[PDB]
């Protein structure tokens, strides 16, 4: 009877076994864009995804993870709030069953479709295991997906989702740019978090881009295909696989821009 997103181990249903859901720096939250402080001496986002390289997609119970090759500086995230070089290790999303939901963080109570987690730790720490021990030892990179037109850069994930439909399943996935999933702009709020699932470790540094990127239709639904079940169990699809607004505490939300 382990943690997920249902009536009786939903998120409600974690802190059972991982009291620090009720933590002091927990995530989601709401970024209310009116109590944001504007931060001028916040630098810009630097991200250098050019030497990425992908290597496998996985369906882990919980979403799919698009994992990279994390034993160099190929792609990186500096600038920005953060101190020091961040590696990219994986990436996925949280979506909904409708259109209307599906966004861990909300603007003003507003929710998106999905959201896209591009996870990296500093490179102090040797590895992600070590970073995960340290306040400062990760960086996770927000961005919102709202329905509308096609993103062509997503498309080559879209297309393999069939191969990994159950949990436990992963495929070969190389070659695969990250930068195609980007908005134009860099512009961002942050602010001290943690994971979104469990572990739910409080070592998060937030970086939410203002910016949206769209997908159509078509794309947010074959996310929808997926199952929380593997082998040939009862099909339960993977659907709202996002956790609810957390209390802000003690904490401020920066904004880079006014
Ligand atoms: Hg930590
Ligand atoms: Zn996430």
């Amino acid at each position: 009877h382990h943690w997920g997103y249902g009536k009786h181990n939903g998120p409600e249903h974690w802190h059972k076994d991982f009291p620090i859901a009720k933590g002091e720096r927990q995530s989601p939250v709401d970024i209310d864009t009116h109590t944001a402080k504007y931060d001028p001496s916040l630098k810009p986002l630097s991200v250098s995804y050019d030497q990425a390289t992908s290597l496998r997609i996985l369906n882990n119970g919980a979403a799919f993870n698009v994992e990279f090759d994390d034993s160099q500086d190929k792609a990186v995230l500096k600038g920005g709030p953060l101190d020091g070089t961040y590696r990219l290790i994986q990436f996925h999303f949280h979506w909904g069953s409708l259109d209307g939901q599906g966004s861990e963080h909300t603007v003003d109570k507003k929710k998106y479709a999905a959201e896209l987690h591009l996870v990296h730790w500093n490179t102090k720490y040797g590895d992600f295991g070590k970073a995960v021990q340290q306040p400062d030892g990760l960086a996770v990179l927000g961005i919102f997906l709202k329905v509308g037109s096609a993103k062509p850069g997503l498309q080559k994930v879209v297309d393999v989702l069939d191969s990994i439909k159950t949990k436990g399943k992963s495929a070969d996935f190389t070659n695969f740019d990250p930068r195609g999933l980007l908005p134009e702009s860099l512009d961002y709020w942050t602010y001290p978090g943690s994971l979104t699932t469990p572990p739910l470790l409080e070592c998060v540094t937030w970086i939410v881009l203002k910016e949206p990127i769209s997908v159509s239709s078509e794309q947010v639904l074959k996310f929808r295909k997926l199952n929380f079940n593997g082998e040939g169990e009862p099909e339960e699809l993977m659907v709202d696989n996002w956790r609810p607004a957390q209390p802000l505490k003690n904490r401020q939300i920066k904004a880079s821009f006014k």
